[PDB]
């Protein structure tokens, strides 16, 4: 049940519907007509919420959290009034947000998918999609020793490029948050916690890692980030969850993640999270709030 | 079988097993009579390479690998002729080894457990074996959240004490190497390897505990830890063997181990390995060298 519907600027409000050539349909961009159904668990889904945040769309698509599907399909934008699944095609979604929601964006919005930097944004993201994003799923679902061996050596040689790619930029694209972040973020953010044992992807803890961890941090500390970051959700998760990897069911008490609170010492690179004049999100709706914070957060 | 006779100096060579009020007997020391039965992923019978090694006791008791059992009985000490388990105590092994051997020691060979620091080192040795030796099993295979909650908390304020105990000591009882390091490296030798994941351990790895990862490096790279320390060995024993905890029964790439041979900084506390005038082993016997070197062993 692979949903690929787009929801747009150029169907008018109110409309069925509209069919594509393609066949797809395109739907109007509206507010108060579609829902977000997401889990904290779930990365892909994580980042859907994160834009959403981000861009001030949390008044004009409301919020389902339930539980992931790909480790109805999460994430996927939902017509309230139907229940129809518009769409579950979670790389068109954040894109869309970003270029087709902008009349319904917060006025000061960052520009996260800038027209300039497109061109060479799209090979950076899909070189993360496959060895990062889905890199440790293929690392922790391996079912030989062989699988494991080759998807590890992928998974590293990754995060050795990540890692020094970061050296000289703030950013995944330069001086400023953009999407390309927003896609990396969430296995981030679960790789000390989960995927470094969980999925044995450990040849070293993110911690050990100087720009990969000053990025973590840097992102971490910035709205729609860490306040959407649930680390209790995400390690029931998959530690529960996942009985065929992990039998006991039990969820370690560690890693201890009081770290992600710490100075960053990313300035020195420059830039900025956002250009200036952005404008940050208000407060999180009552709700939303991350349910099981840290001291920290 | 709990078999705790003792082989001991006041015994004399050739003499039957010796009854003593207690129900034990004691066997006398000489060579070429026993066998100590170990395996190399068992971290009770590092002990008694380590110390067999460091002592020079190669070339008068033999040396048998076998599979690991703790996690007949290893480490034991068998009579050759007879196949007979003469003692499988594990603490009394090394103790005797030290005390009751002295006269087949290499010339030279370290005092690893000096009369002025027995009464100070009994309770540390206790609180180590109880909270860390130990203390990562009850981790590892507890049997509900809450028994492992407990267990890791109990493991934690232990390795926190340790951190702070060595960073005004060079090593556990101060200057010099005793048998307290020897029934604390195993344990932490092979933590970062399984313990962290495998056993969920892992608030942090040793590498970001200062104090620990240098002392670790520092006992590594002498004679008598390193070179009896098969990392493959160890990893392969506990993620294949404990499929109730690890079902996929695969055995992670990671960590990166290369660290273990990098200078360690723990000669700005004083001290040294050996006190002045000690002899360093002789090569390892043919056949008892590590069968699976890491590229720095």
């Amino acid at each position: 049940n692979y949903i690929d519907d787009r929801i747009v600027a150029d169907v008018p409000a109110g409309s069925e519907p509209i069919a594509q050539e393609d066949g797809t349909f395109h739907w109007p961009v509206e507010a108060g007509r579609y829902r977000l159904v997401a889990a904290r668990a779930c990365p892909w889904a994580h980042r859907t919420v994160i834009t959403r945040r981000l861009l001030g769309l949390e008044n004009v698509i409301s919020l389902g959290l339930t539980g992931p599907t790909h480790d109805i399909t999460v994430p996927a934008l939902v017509e309230e009034s139907s229940k129809k699944v518009v769409t579950n095609d979670y790389p068109s979604i954040t894109i869309d947000f970003n270029l087709e929601w902008k009349q319904f964006h917060r006025e000061g919005a960052p520009n996260l998918y800038p027209a300039e930097l497109r061109e060479e944004m799209a090979p950076v993201m899909k070189r993360i999609f496959t060895e990062v994003n889905n890199g440790v799923y293929r690392t922790g679902f391996a079912g030989s020793q062989e699988a494991h061996n080759e998807a590890y050596k992928r998974l590293w040689v990754a995060l050795d490029w990540l890692e020094d790619r970061l050296s000289t930029r703030r950013y995944l694209m330069g001086d400023h948050i953009t999407e390309a972040d927003i896609r990396l973020y969430p296995t981030l953010v679960r790789f000390d916690a989960v995927y470094h044992g969980h999925f044995k992807c450990g040849r070293n803890k993110i911690t050990e890692m100087p720009n990969l961890w000053g990025y973590l941090r840097d992102l971490f500390q910035t709205p729609g980030f860490g306040d959407t970051t649930d680390f209790t959700e995400i390690k029931q998760h998959y530690y529960i969850t996942h009985a065929e990897i992990n039998p006991t069911r039990i969820v370690p008490v560690g890693p201890d993640l009081s770290g992600f609170a710490t100075p960053h010492g990313r300035e020195k690179l420059g830039g900025s999270p956002f250009a200036e004049g952005v404008t940050l999100p208000g407060p999180i709706p009552a709700g939303e709030e991350v349910k099981n914070p840290e001291p920290f957060q």
